[PDB]
């Protein structure tokens, strides 16, 4: 399972959509979508979106100065081992909207300034069919 | 069956309209409108008009009964008989129209986003889902 990692040197603005399509492997534990503020390991994360099949939860968080913030959890787990999925992460002036399947799943208010985002990473236990940034 | 639904407080950067459907095999043309009201030929902040009969996709606005300058996208990323997915994505500068897996055209705003009040989808199109995110 090849991870995705791509630079956003120009940044992301309100009205940016990240579309992720793929499949949860039948033996999956967890996977993640990070919007990061730099290339280096331990860089701050404006958004860490972490569907957790092993603990039946989807955790949202940020990271600054090597420390994770307050966790937010979405309602239920709209993911299943062995099943394909589609996620939109939509940036607005107020935060990130996570859409899974046909419904908004959770809204994550900005903690870091949106202007600090310059990298998108998708990895973990996930088979990626397509990642695109519009 | 056409779609028509209200956006009573307008929209904002980060508003996404997702349309999934199918172009009938004898289709001539269909439309996606973002309108600023309900009565009249209300002002159109966005008129997105795939035209299978004339092989063009036209974008325009309408204000006080008059159409703006037409913009056309590159090619026609729709086909008679084929299913499609469109995203119309509002930013502060304009609408990003995504068709299939690629941005198709960027339409800079002529009307303010706050004035949008209605989404209408119709014409020769079969609609599986229309969602505003
Ligand atoms: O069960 C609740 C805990 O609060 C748990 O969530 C935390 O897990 C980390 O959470 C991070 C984002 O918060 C990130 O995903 C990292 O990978 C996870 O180890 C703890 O540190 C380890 O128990
Ligand atoms: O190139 C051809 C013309 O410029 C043509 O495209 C215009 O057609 C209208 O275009 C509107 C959007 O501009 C909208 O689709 C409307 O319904 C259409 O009648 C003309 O006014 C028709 O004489």
């Amino acid at each position: 399972n090849v991870p995705h990692k791509s630079s956003l040197p120009e940044g992301i603005a309100p009205g940016t959509v990240l579309r992720i399509r793929g499949l949860v492997p039948p033996n999956a534990s967890r996977f993640h979508v990070n919007l990061l503020c730099g290339e280096e390991q331990g860089s701050d994360a404006a958004l860490h979106f972490n569907p957790r099949l092993d603990t039946s939860e989807v955790v949202f968080n940020s990271k600054e100065q090597g420390s994770w913030g307050r966790e937010e959890r979405g309602p239920g787990v709209p993911f299943q081992r062995g099943q394909p999925f589609e996620v939109l992460i939509i940036a607005s002036d107020d935060g990130f909207k996570a859409v899974v399947g046909d419904a908004q799943y959770h809204h994550f208010r900005h903690r870091l300034p949106l202007a600090r985002v310059r990298l998108v990473e998708v990895g973990g236990d996930v088979q990626l069919d397509s990642v695109r940034i519009f």
